[PDB]
């Protein structure tokens, strides 16, 4: 095949994730069929266990591989479905090699990194590469990102490992694009290089030489600026890009390909691209990047979440919201709420940031309670519920919402009090939501029911049905263990809440939608994994609709 | 003694020299007896040849060295008077092992990088650190500040040779402080640690470990990254500082002080510091500090010169500026006014910003014309002291003022429009101004007049004589080999030109003063140099009052 | 406590086990209780599936734990007990922390090299090195040796472990010893500096700083390149060592001795070692120096092994044999003969070899049948067997000579053409010796029967009973599968075969003694591991005195 290694310079975040990502998404419009690498140097099979802090928002694959945030990148760029082989971490690679030293097949022989890890790391990345990613189309064009800043301790296995593919694959087999950071210090006044000419010289010193350098600034630098690195870094003026901070990534590409980074790549790898084609297919792109600055509506939604101080916890939840207000052509106006500021023990301790968050939540047109794990914030959800049940404004749950809206049906609307959740009272006598872990081995219900299941909708209209195109079933992502309490069902039933969609056992109570109001719906699977930017989400676009009130509209 | 080298960090550019100056700031209310050098790893024997856009405002010492710009800081912030061997460059290293080798005093020796060059480098240091440079006052600490990034091929030798002094030099009697930079990347939203963490570990790849480590940033950083810097570099977690860009650099010193940078030099030093005393030392800096924000007057002042790109070509005009203005309590507003954008040249190309610049002449309280080299926009300047002299507006002009200011007098008030420099027109018949380069080996004037030279009044009532003080002689840096033609000075004389100072053989006129403008005079030399924080320059002095109209005010 | 890091500089072989073994017989002479650590950068679990040629004679220790070499050098020169934690690898340390990231004792964290592997390396080394190895004795110095050279991939994680642990641990408890090479090429004349060099300087870039600098040359270097040494590595005159090609290796200590290596370390570590008593304690070690030059008997044996090309493969072996020869005081002469070069194939291809071979084993004094593992030249040893049992030649037996003279005694015995052991030939009829694989989970005899064992002796006159001083039960440590077959059991002892030694269930004969023979006792354990420079082993001891024909006097 050909690969792209695409490594890091000054800092983590600079962009390699939309950098490869627009490689991607240029390469598969040109005809080309794509696949994906994320190479994460950290110690850890998977991010099951990672908090949002850390990188933002766990994803979740279709057989059940809870991975990084790019693998979420790469899937709404390209529109793939990725394995749960296609995200490398150190943790994987050096449990692979001592199990195989173990049981021998490196019979006696003395295991170290170079040969052994480094040809783990080349195997791997070649049996990978070939996977059918896209139904039965053989890939031709594997885009390997390279977590971390080139210089980590972490990463030299990977540095190593490709010096040597370099060679291995027939140098015309192999780029290197190396997204950098190129500062302005506002106390001095003009773009520093230094940074990058450090970085790329580190590079060198490990054997590898860029092909390509991503100059990525705050604002557009100047001719001086890219002469200079062209120089003190040895290679054309025609191969350092500068992207700088745009409104919308979806602005990446097309930057990029007005740069020629089309051109390069089919000389440099011999790629075999029509131009004389290729012309009229990055159209889409073209079209939702106006679409982006075209819309002046100004559409506010409320997120009531926990880990609300980073901006990329909720990444998926964000990217789905932007994709459903594109699609209705309205602007999106988020608002971040904090589901502890929401309780009577702030409004003891601080009155105004309780009322200040308050208001934000009063005046915005739609209600979003995100998923999350704990008990931690876990009233302030129930509030918001009651809230948005009690004045009719439009709310959606996914995951955790389905649970703290149960909670408070229950409580606010049959009096039981002690209703709760099993992780947040275990002693309770009324279990409104009980898990289910009788796995043993992973075959029952039992353990996190990860990755993709079936959910058929029950008989009766529905709102969200009608919104998924009216089907029998829908395939959706679950990362959730517990469920509602199954004796509590026809107690919440004679009353204002539904149960339309559930698995085919029909124990697994999944899509609940009150009656009455104009948009109550909340789900146990996340919707917001499946969305694209050409295809948004039928649970955000009903949120969406509803909030701005064009929900019956749509559906005539 | 005890050194305090001062490396530098991601960039050049981010504070090495106001951080150096205010350790001798410190360390000099506490009573000591500071010296400073800074180490140049160009290969240039001095700046005598540079240019204002490389590093800004070529500097001159008392004996005739033009130096680089910390040379100057290092001067205004410590009220010493340093000297030519205060600035170490590569070039002058290698051209001394080179003559020494040549002589043969390294008889019959492989002279090599380690460790001869290392070794002429300490001597080199130890020499000069001990030379008087406050009159008679045997120094006691010195701040070696070495220019560029750690990393860099030039600034190996350097990084060597300290490396290995402070072993020779006992080293409880060495410092050392590494300036780096913390970026926050608008994109990301977060200050990242990688660049310090990578500066740091190159630093101690050559041996040197970092003694404090400042953080300079844009915005204050939170504690958690103070505790990420202090781990991944470790160092306690009160030797890592945090100088944000502040308002103006007299708040850097203060900055510094409160975060226990004189407790921290005292104890890692043993410098005996007497602290109950040194309380009520450092008081006309805190002064400086708060008139530098308790003063709202908007005086305006146009600076007509030619390299008005770079903020720090003109690094001594400006600071001799803001010195005036601050001693007077009015706020400072400086406007950058090119002196090519005011000829006919661009009324045919671009009318627009000859008009826009023309206004911003116009609506200004003042005028000063730098000095420079070179013929490209000597006639706007031409043009501005015929406008400040038909709208009678103040005006200085300092050592091309003096030229630029008699070619016009002649020209619009006796009709020689031939009148020019002999460096402009070289065959003209009427050369207002000649060079006197009869040197042939520098005792005569002959080459650039550099250095400070004697400079008597002549008699007669003169406004800069009664703002020096009224007395006999001041010496002031003169860096000039032209002068005026000795044929037109009575022809200049009976009219609106006088001539009140000038040297001891009187004909070197170098002091003009218009009569009948309230303010026109214009110097040969550069009243710049002399300028201190609490010691301002009378030339800027009469300039600023003429120019918000106190002068006589403040005369009487 | 107090650590001894012993890093390696040009090469790996260049004496780091007999300097760390030599700090440990010093410190153990001047009265402290040492142990030791092996730090081995390669990614295997233990050595339990290496070969021989790769690092040379798997060791195994009480527990059952095969290691390296060096972990024998250890015991050899300090007369400890090692445990299977005193050997850290890769390996072991990814797979910790990767288990213990998969259980989530890391819960929600980015376990990364730094700080998470060298936070496990750190915390495994302080865990070691207190665990009593001498019986109840908490230890108080520890000697870490890192395998390999400096500079390698495989050993930055632990190179950066110990750069952090010199500040954690009070760097008054920490030294470092790194061992470099001098080479002196012929053609040239003169030792060379620069490899040391540049090894000194490749460990400063890494943090750490040597405190002492052994330079272990082929002869004595004189004073000129101890001073280029010490001026180019700034250390003193006098930690710089120099350690030549010794005779033998119980020199090393003494030359280190002499060269103040005590002195130096009771002040670096101050370690309270009393000068006026530790005179005479090194005194045994003198004594066997001296027996190391004064013998000159020329006792000859025969090793008749497989893989007699790279001398280390039998280490223990060889170092087992010298200690009874130096015993016995007499000097040893050993010859390596190959077992394959014994049988007819080579006879039809190299006649010439087969009969050198067969001549080296002929004139011999006696014949050592080493272990080992495979088919190849398993034939050779019955070849010897045979002709030491016909031609009345004392022979000795480890672990596989119990196999090969049981193979020959039935074959040319009692005529059963058809014994042979089941991994030579399966389908064999007579299997004079079976597996005893019953483990299915290691309780049974089952696996290698690793570690050490109980082994009583029948009743019966026998000469290796007398020769461990006629004692009840030995213990020894096996690494056998195998066992003679108990149905042949009568079947042998009806002839000149006895049975003496064998464990508690009596189905496990590992003794055998033939009668009428001077001296051909086998064994199935390994003798050779618990054998001591002050104590030799009972089989070798006997060996060599029937050897040189001395065994009956000794006896009386
Ligand atoms: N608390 C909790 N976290 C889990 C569990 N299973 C997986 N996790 C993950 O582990 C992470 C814990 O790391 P933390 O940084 O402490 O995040 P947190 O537990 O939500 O704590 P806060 O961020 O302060 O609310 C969570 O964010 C989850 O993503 C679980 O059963 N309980
Ligand atoms: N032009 C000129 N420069 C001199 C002379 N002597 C010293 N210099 C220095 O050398 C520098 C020339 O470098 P340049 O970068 O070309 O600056 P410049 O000559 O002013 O040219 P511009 O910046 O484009 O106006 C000047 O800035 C002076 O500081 C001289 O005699 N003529
Ligand atoms: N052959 C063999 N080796 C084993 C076995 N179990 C452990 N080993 C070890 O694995 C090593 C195999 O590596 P090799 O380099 O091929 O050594 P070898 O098998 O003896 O092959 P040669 O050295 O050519 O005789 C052996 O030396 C043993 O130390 C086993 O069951 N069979
Ligand atoms: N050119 C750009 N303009 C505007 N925003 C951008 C641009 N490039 C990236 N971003 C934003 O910056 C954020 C971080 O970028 P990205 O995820 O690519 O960093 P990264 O280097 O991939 O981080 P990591 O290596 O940890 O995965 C993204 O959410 C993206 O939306
Ligand atoms: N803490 C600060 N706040 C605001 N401005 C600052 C601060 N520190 C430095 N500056 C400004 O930044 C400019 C450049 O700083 P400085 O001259 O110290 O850089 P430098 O590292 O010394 O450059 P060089 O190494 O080339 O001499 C100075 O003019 C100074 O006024
Ligand atoms: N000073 C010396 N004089 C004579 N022989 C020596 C000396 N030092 C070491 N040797 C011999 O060299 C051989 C290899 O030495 P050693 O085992 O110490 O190497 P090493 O560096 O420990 O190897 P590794 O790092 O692979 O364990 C040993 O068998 C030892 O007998
Ligand atoms: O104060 C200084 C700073 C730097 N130098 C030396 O002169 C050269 C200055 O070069 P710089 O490091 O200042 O900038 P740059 O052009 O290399 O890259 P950017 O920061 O613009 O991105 C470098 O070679 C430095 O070693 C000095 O001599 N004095
Ligand atoms: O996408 C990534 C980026 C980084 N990593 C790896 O996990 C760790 C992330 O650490 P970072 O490099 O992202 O940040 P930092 O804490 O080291 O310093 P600052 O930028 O905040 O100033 C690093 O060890 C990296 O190698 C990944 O695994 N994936
Ligand atoms: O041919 C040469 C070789 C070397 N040199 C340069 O002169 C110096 C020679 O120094 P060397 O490298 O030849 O020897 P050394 O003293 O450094 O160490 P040993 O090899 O003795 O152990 C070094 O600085 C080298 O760069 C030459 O100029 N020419
Ligand atoms: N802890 C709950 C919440 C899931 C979520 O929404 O993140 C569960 O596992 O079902
Ligand atoms: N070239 C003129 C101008 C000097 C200046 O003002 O910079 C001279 O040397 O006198
Ligand atoms: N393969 C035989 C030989 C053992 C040996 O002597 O090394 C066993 O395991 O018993
Ligand atoms: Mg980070
Ligand atoms: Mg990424
Ligand atoms: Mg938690
Ligand atoms: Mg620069
Ligand atoms: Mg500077
Ligand atoms: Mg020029
Ligand atoms: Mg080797
Ligand atoms: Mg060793
Ligand atoms: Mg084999």
């Amino acid at each position: 095949m050909k690969y792209i290694l695409v490594t890091g310079g000054v800092i983590s975040g600079v962009g390699k994730g939309v950098i490869a990502s627009s490689f991607g998404t240029l390469l598969k419009s040109c005809g080309l069929d794509v696949t994906s690498i994320k190479i994460d140097p950290y110690i850890n099979i998977d991010a099951g266990t990672f908090s949002p802090y850390e990188h933002g928002e766990v994803y979740v694959l279709d057989d059940g591989a809870e991975v990084d945030l790019d693998l979420g990148n790469y899937e709404r760029f390209l529109d793939v479905t990725l394995h749960r082989d296609n995200n490398i971490t150190t943790g994987k690679i050096y449990k692979l090699v001592i199990e195989k030293e173990r049981t021998g097949e490196y019979l006696g022989k003395t295991v170290q990194v170079v040969p052994h890890i480094t040809d783990a790391i080349q195997e791997w990345v070649e049996r990978v590469a070939q996977t059918p990613v896209q139904g039965s189309s053989k890939p031709q064009v594997c885009i390997v990102e390279l977590g971390g800043t080139i210089g980590d301790i972490e990463g030299m296995p990977f540095v190593e490992a490709f010096r040597q593919f370099q060679f291995r694959v027939k140098r015309e087999n192999f780029c290197l694009a190396h997204v950098s950071l190129v500062p302005l210090p506002k106390a001095t006044g003009e773009p520093k290089t230094k940074p990058t000419q450090s970085s790329v010289r580190e590079l060198r010193g490990c054997g590898l030489s860029p092909d390509l350098i991503v100059c990525r600034s705050e604002k557009p630098i100047g001719l001086e600026v890219k002469e200079k690195i062209s120089n003190f870094c040895h290679v054309g003026p025609d191969q350092v890009i500068c992207i700088h901070d745009l409104n919308s990534i979806y602005h990446v590409p097309l930057l990029m390909e007005q740069n020629g980074v089309i051109e390069y790549l089919n000389e440099r790898l011999q790629l075999n691209i029509d131009m004389s084609k290729r012309t009229k297919c990055l159209q889409q792109w073209r079209d939702l990047a106006r679409r982006t600055e075209t819309v002046r509506r100004e559409v506010c939604i409320a997120v009531v979440g926990k880990y609300t101080k980073f901006t990329d916890s909720y990444a998926s939840v964000v990217k789905a919201l932007q994709h459903a207000a594109l699609a209705v052509n309205r602007k999106l106006e988020l608002v971040f709420i904090e589901s502890c500021l929401l309780e009577e023990e702030t409004l003891h301790s601080e009155p105004s940031k309780y009322h200040k968050e308050w208001q934000k939540l009063c005046d915005s047109h739609g209600i979003l309670v995100p998923g999350g794990f704990g008990s931690r914030g876990m009233e302030g959800k129930i509030r918001a519920c009651q809230w948005a049940r009690e004045n009719q404004k439009p709310l959606l749950g996914i995951c955790l919402g389905l649970q703290a809206a149960v909670i408070e049906f229950a409580r606010n609307k049959l009096g039981l009090k002690d209703a709760n959740t099993t992780e947040i009272d275990p002693n309770t006598a009324n279990a409104l939501v009980i898990d289910m872990p009788e796995h043993h081995t992973g075959q029952l219900g039992g353990t996190m029911r990860l990755g993709k299941r079936i959910t058929v909708f029950s008989d009766g209209p529905s709102v969200i049905r009608q919104l998924y195109g009216n089907p029998k079933s829908v395939q959706e992502r679950h990362r959730h263990r517990y469920e509602v309490n199954p004796k509590y069902v026809h107690l919440l039933e004679e009353q204002g809440m539904r149960f339309v969609g559930t698995d085919v056992d029909k124990t697994r109570m999944e899509i609940i939608e009150l009656s009455g109001h104009p948009y109550f719906v909340a789900t146990q699977y996340h919707p917001e994994y499946l969305s694209r930017p050409l295809k948004p989400s039928p649970p955000f676009l009903g949120l969406i609709l509803a909030s701005v009130d064009r929900l019956n509209q749509y559906i005539q």
